[PDB]
RNA sequence: GGGGCCAUGAUCGAGAGGGACGGCCGGGGGCAUUCGUAUUGCGCCGCUAGAGGUGAAAUUCUUGGACCGGCGCAAGACGGA
């Protein structure tokens, strides 16, 4: 992608920043074509940190090293939590994975948050009496 | 059987009630219709090895392609703010 003056390439970056794991998902402008993915269970060995920071910022920058090597220079941001039924509040690793890729080289635009909320949801996992502990 | 006569005979309408009429009001009820994103399943495409979950893990789901991105198809619930 030979542009003048090295204009901004711009891709999408869809952060999944749930609980219990971190997607740092960069895509192209129309999102059918996946640029680079990396989550932060792929960067830990231990199941009980794959939603920590740590991770999540080491995802964000092998991420953000793959962009370069393409021609991506800037990316919008999407945010996104669990959402739909589920917690709607986004993880840990939504910071840390945002702040890693501008700390990164990356050109950071138009951040939005796209999170799954219902106009009407459906019955949540656990019983009236709610997850009791 | 025909007339005369009486001040000729009907208390009030309740800050009781029923009924009527007037312009409104309301997630009141029944029927029909419309729409909304989510949730699960399915099809195609992209990339990739974990993904799910937990205090920690495991059962489970994964290179016959899961989780994640995009496109749009179906079904039944439900009507958030």
């Amino acid at each position: 992608p030979q542009v003048a003056e090295g204009e901004n390439v711009f891709g999408v970056c869809h952060i999944f920043a749930s609980f219990n794991d971190t997607f740092v998902h960069v895509t192209d402008l129309s999102g059918k074509e996946t640029i680079c993915r990396v989550t932060g269970g792929m960067k830990v060995k231990a199941d009980r940190d794959e939603s920590s920071p740590y991770a999540a910022m080491l995802a964000a920058q092998d991420v953000a090293q793959k962009c370069k090597e393409l021609g991506i220079t800037a990316l919008h941001i999407k945010l996104r939590a669990t959402g739909g039924n589920r917690t709607k509040t986004p993880g840990p690793g939504a910071q840390s994975a945002l702040r890693a890729l501008a700390r990164s080289g990356m050109k950071i635009g138009r951040i939005e948050d796209v999170t799954p909320i219902p106009s009407d949801s459906t019955r949540r996992k656990g019983g009236r009496r709610g997850r009791r502990l």
